Parts: structure tokens; sequence; C-alpha cells
């Protein structure tokens, strides 16, 4: 029986640098609680769909720094491995993707990124925490959970795959780019790619607007303003369709001078120094020598939007700058600039940028990876995963057309950081942001069809239910397209219906 395998496995399984706590049998409906986890990591309970055995690990990985890995392997297994990604600077055990996971059937896996917490006060003055939370964590989670999984069932899985968001979007792509041989299908979400340059970006919207009261500054309900203003110019104009919704940010330039003050002084307006602001926040970041360093924020992002551009300066950034780029706590954000973007950039600290555009290891083997982006994202700008797209195009030297056998990005309308968002935004990339439970509307499912039955997503459906709930009545539903196509309204039909929508891109 299950139980007695699940018992017995903590003092059989020796894996090398790990020490087992315990093992722990969970039957199907439990609700686990995680009273060891820091006050600052969610979630702190998680409700189990299926039977499964709670591994539960440390792993040194050098005289200073360690992991902790647990794989919750299921009952009915069905041969599949799965590994889960972090967020943020966070070192939490994403719990709910682990769940989720084991709900499919897969012997899932997850680490805490070398350290505790959401803070990244542990990178200080230590290389190995940093080297973790690069790329060791997912990667040693991955060959350990392999074994585990290997010697638990007493035979080797089927198929290897990942799913990751925010940071673990990166953490995916870190995976693809540099260890190709771990995973058969990645889901790679909103990733925090090109990292020095996303922090170097988030940084500088401080330096940009500076703090309440100056003139540069603008408040929620100003950004709100112009968040309207960006649907007047952008929705209806340019994709037909009048639902707060910009089916295509490529197209929308914003021109903020449209909300010039006529007053005197500011009230519900754009003074000189916010439309510079506007302008600099829906533009590139350039800096040293002319040098590049990070696209726009698109306007219609939204969602996210106020974590980075707040009254405060953004904690994350200013963490990486201080404890990893400058090794310094003295360092201050308020002065921030181009000397700054060009120090992280020469760091770079285990290759943490993850730019690297060759993925001929990861097409040979014959891995495939699901890329996707929410086009309402505010906290990580969807055009950097274009420019990444394009990046690889130019880089392999192989068209849109042969990347498809491979490598396909999708562009998530009306949907924000990870989940959220107004429009047809479930697409089951998390338990948060889920919908229904087949191949064409769930993109967990949609990598594991075309890794074992061939089947090529051509689009990933999203979902929105009756009031933005959780279940229920579908409202609106549309099939997201991937890059370079773009959805357009047929001019006809009921936009909330996915056949009045079709993927085009023009040739002739
Ligand atoms: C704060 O402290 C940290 C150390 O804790 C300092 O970080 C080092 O910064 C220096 C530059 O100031 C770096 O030295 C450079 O190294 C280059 C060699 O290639 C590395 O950097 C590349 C970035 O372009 C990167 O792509 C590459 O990655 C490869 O190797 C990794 C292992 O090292 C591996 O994990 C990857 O997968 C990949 O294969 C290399 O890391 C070289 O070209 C330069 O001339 C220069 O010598 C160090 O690399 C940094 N080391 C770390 C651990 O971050 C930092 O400078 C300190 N800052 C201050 C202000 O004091
Ligand atoms: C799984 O177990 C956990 C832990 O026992 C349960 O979490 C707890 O849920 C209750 C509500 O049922 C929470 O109480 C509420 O807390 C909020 C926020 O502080 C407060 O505003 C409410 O007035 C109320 O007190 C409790 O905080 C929460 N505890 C923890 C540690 O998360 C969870 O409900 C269980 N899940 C299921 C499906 O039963
Ligand atoms: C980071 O957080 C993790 C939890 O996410 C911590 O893991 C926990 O570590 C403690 C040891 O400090 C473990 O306690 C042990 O429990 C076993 C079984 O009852 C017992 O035999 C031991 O004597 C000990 O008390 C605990 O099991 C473990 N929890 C999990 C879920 O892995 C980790 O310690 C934290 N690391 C750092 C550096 O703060
Ligand atoms: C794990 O690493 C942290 C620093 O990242 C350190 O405080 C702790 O002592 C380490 N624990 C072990 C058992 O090595
Ligand atoms: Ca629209």
């Amino acid at each position: 029986d299950f139980a007695a395998k699940c018992a017995g496995f903590k003092t059989s399984l020796k894996l090398p640098n790990t020490k087992v706590w315990f093992t722990e049998h969970v039957p199907a409906g439990k609700n686990i609680t995680f009273p060891d986890n820091h006050p600052t990591c969610t979630p702190k309970s998680t409700i189990t769909d299926v039977e499964i055995c709670r591994v539960a690990m440390f792993v040194t990985t050098g005289p200073k720094s360690n992991l902790t890995l647990e794989a919750w392997l299921p009952s009915n297994w069905t041969g599949r491995f799965l590994s889960t990604g972090n967020g943020g600077m966070a070192g939490c055990i994403q719990y709910d993707d682990v769940a989720y996971g084991a709900g499919f059937g897969f012997a899932t896996v997850g680490a805490n990124n070398g350290h505790n917490g959401t803070s990244a006060v542990s990178m200080y003055k230590n290389s190995g925490v940093v080297e973790d939370y690069v790329y060791r964590s997912v990667h040693t989670g991955t060959v350990l959970g392999k074994e585990l999984t290997k010697k638990f069932y007493g035979k080797k899985h089927t198929k290897s795959y990942y799913l990751g968001c925010s940071t673990g979007g990166r953490q995916g792509w870190k995976e693809a780019q540099s260890f190709p041989d771990d995973f058969d299908g990645i889901v790679a979400g909103a990733p925090a790619m090109r990292f020095n340059g996303l922090q170097s970006r988030s940084g500088s919207f401080w330096g940009i607007t500076g703090p309440p009261g100056a003139p540069t500054h603008l408040s929620p309900e100003e950004w709100a303003m112009v968040q309207k203003n960006v649907l007047v110019q952008c929705d209806e104009p340019l994709d037909g369709v009048a639902d707060g919704i910009l089916e295509d940010p490529n197209l929308c330039q914003y021109r903020p001078e449209a909300l010039v003050c006529s007053k005197g002084q500011t009230k519900n307006c754009l003074t000189g120094p916010q439309i510079e602001t506007v302008r600099k926040v829906f533009g590139p970041l350039y800096g040293n020598n002319g040098t590049y360093i990070y696209p726009r924020i698109p306007p219609g992002a939204d969602q996210g939007f106020g974590f980075a551009i707040g009254e405060q300066p953004f904690p994350y950034s200013t963490e990486w700058f201080q404890y990893v780029i400058w090794n310094d706590t003295k360092w201050d954000p308020n002065t921030i600039g181009p000397n700054d973007y060009q120090k992280a950039s020469e760091v770079n600290p285990f290759n943490v940028e993850t730019w690297e555009g060759d993925l001929s290891k990861f097409r040979k083997r014959g891995s495939k990876i699901i890329h996707w982006h929410g086009l309402e994202d505010g906290l990580i700008s969807s055009d950097n995963s274009m420019e990444y797209y394009n990046h690889v195009s130019a880089t392999m030297g192989l068209s849109n057309t042969e990347l498809d056998e491979f490598y396909r990005y999708f562009r998530v309308s009306g949907c924000g950081h990870c989940s959220g968002g107004i429009g047809a935004n479930r697409i089951g990339n998390n338990r948060a942001n889920l919908g229904g439970k087949e191949a064409k509307n769930n993109v967990l499912l949609a990598l594991v069809k075309w890794v074992e039955e061939g089947q090529a997503p051509e689009t990933i459906t999203g979902v929105r239910y009756v009031n933005g709930a959780t279940t229920g009545k579908v409202e609106v539903e549309r099939r997201h397209c991937r890059y370079p196509y773009r959805n357009v309204w047929d001019r006809k039909g009921n936009y909330k219906n996915p056949d009045s929508w079709k993927c085009e891109l023009p040739l002739e």
C-alpha cells in the first residue's frame, strides 16, 4: 500500500548533500499548512486535489549556501516529472503550483531559490545564495527530483516538464538556454529575463518621477487619468473594439500632450514635467555611450503598475543594486542613473541576464517551450518578451515558421502579471489564473499534448467568467495569438465570442 511506501522512503532515500527531514502521507482533499515558512511567504496553506507523498529535504550547496527542496509524489502517477519556480526576489516555495501539478498526476518538485523570505538580504556578501537564485536551485531540484522519483516508483520518468511565472519565467528560460537536457517541456510566463535591465528599468521610474510633491511625480489619480486617455487614443481606433483592452500594444504610440495643462496650475491635467515623465515611462531606457538597457512599459499596462511606480522607491531593485551589484547598503535609489545600469550589466552574477538567443541544443534534442506574456502586465514589460523572440530569430538564423517547431510566444490580451486583468485572462498557468482543463484552454495541458502527441498549439485560449469569478459561466473567451500574429476582430460577430476574432500575419 501507498502509506507504507511513503513512510519507509525517508530512511532509504540517501541523495548526495541532501538530508531528508521527513516523508508525509497526504490523502486527497487534505489541507496542508506551512508553519516553517517565512512570515512574508505565500501561501500559508494549500488543498491537495489527490493523494500524494510529501517529501521534504535540505540540500547543502556550498560552505554558506543551501536550498529547501520539496517533492510531492502522487499515488496515481502518470509517469511525468514536473518542476516549479519562484517569484520576484523571493525564497518561497510556490506550494499552490506544486499542488496544481500534483493534481494532474505529475511528480512535482519545488525549491526556495537558496534562501527564505521575500527579501534579498541573504544575497549580501554571499555568492552561493546568489548562485542558487540565478540557476542552481531549479537545476539541483530537477536532478535530485528525477533520482527520488526514479527510486520511489521503481521506474524512470517518461517526460520532464517545467512551469513558472515572473521570476519562474526567467528560471524556465535559464533552463532552455543553459540547461537544455533538464526539460522536454517548459512553460515560461511573464519572464523576468534581461534581469539586470529589468532591475535597471524598475529602479529608473523613481529617478524619473521623484517623490510625491515634486513636479515630475504623478499621483495614483493622475496615472489613472493617463490610462483612461490611453484607451481613448489607442483602444477602439487601433483594434475596433472598445473593451478597455489593447489587443496589440505595438501599434499604440501614446501622446500625453492631449492632457496638457491649459490652466495656471494642475488639477486634472499633465504639466510639462509630468508630460516628460509619461514619455519616459512609456519609452525605452538607454544609458552610457547610447547603450540600450530595457524597453518601455507599454501603454495600457495597469496591472502591477503601482508597485514599481508609487509613493516610495521600489524595494526589489534597490536591494538588487545594494546587495548584489554595488555590495553597499549606503547606495541611494534617489540618484539612480546610467552608471548603475552599466555596472549591473558588467557584474551580471552567474549570467542572471538570461538573454541568450542560441537555443540549438534545446531544439536538437526535441524539447518544446511555450512562452507567454500578459499585455496588461505593468510590473514586467511584455515588449521585453517580444524583443527576446526577435533576438532568438536573429541569433539562430531561423524564421518564425522554423521557430514554431520548438518555440512559440503567445501574447495574452487583457491579462496582468501572471494572474488578473480585465479580459479573457484565465489560461491555466496556475490555480489563480485557472480556466478550463483542456489542451486548447490550459497551457500546462497544451505543453503535454505538444511534447507527447505532437500537437503544436496554434493559439492558447483564455477565459473570463461572469463578474470576473473563479469559475462558472464563461462571459468572454478569446484564442490568444502567437507572435508575430495579431488578433483581429472581424467587424460583425460578438467580440466576446472566440470565432469573431482571427490571428493574422499578412504576407502578400
Ligand atoms: C560585488 O561583488 C561581486 C562578487 O560577489 C562582484 O561581481 C563580479 O563582478 C565582476 C565585474 O566587476 C565580474 O567579472 C567579469 O567577469 C567576466 C567573465 O564572465 C562573467 O560575466 C559575464 C557577464 O558578461 C557572464 O555572462 C559570465 O557567465 C558565465 O559564467 C558563470 C560563472 O562565472 C556561469 O554561471 C554562467 O552560466 C556563464 O557560463 C561570467 O560570470 C569578464 O568578461 C569581465 O572582464 C569581468 O572580469 C564577475 O563575473 C562578477 N562575479 C559575480 C559572482 O557576480 C561585483 O563586481 C562587486 N561589485 C563591486 C562594486 O564591488
Ligand atoms: C486550511 O487551513 C488554514 C489554517 O488552519 C486555514 O486558514 C485560516 O482560515 C481562516 C478562515 O477560515 C482565517 O481566518 C480569517 O483570517 C482573516 C485574515 O487574518 C480575518 O480577516 C478573518 O476575520 C478570519 O479570522 C485564518 O487567518 C487562516 N489562517 C491561516 C494561517 O492561513 C484555511 O482556511 C484552511 N482551508 C480550508 C479550505 O479549509
Ligand atoms: C527555510 O524554511 C524552511 C521551510 O520552508 C525550513 O525548513 C525546515 O527546517 C527545519 C530545521 O530548521 C526542519 O525541522 C526539522 O523537523 C524534523 C521533522 O519533524 C525533525 O526531525 C528535526 O529535528 C527538525 O526539527 C523542518 O522539517 C523544515 N521544514 C520543511 C518544510 O522543510 C528551513 O530550515 C529554513 N532555512 C533557513 C536557513 O532558515
Ligand atoms: C544555510 O545558509 C544560510 C545562509 O544563506 C546560513 O545562515 C545557514 O547557517 C545555512 N545552514 C546550514 C545548515 O548550512
Ligand atoms: Ca480593444
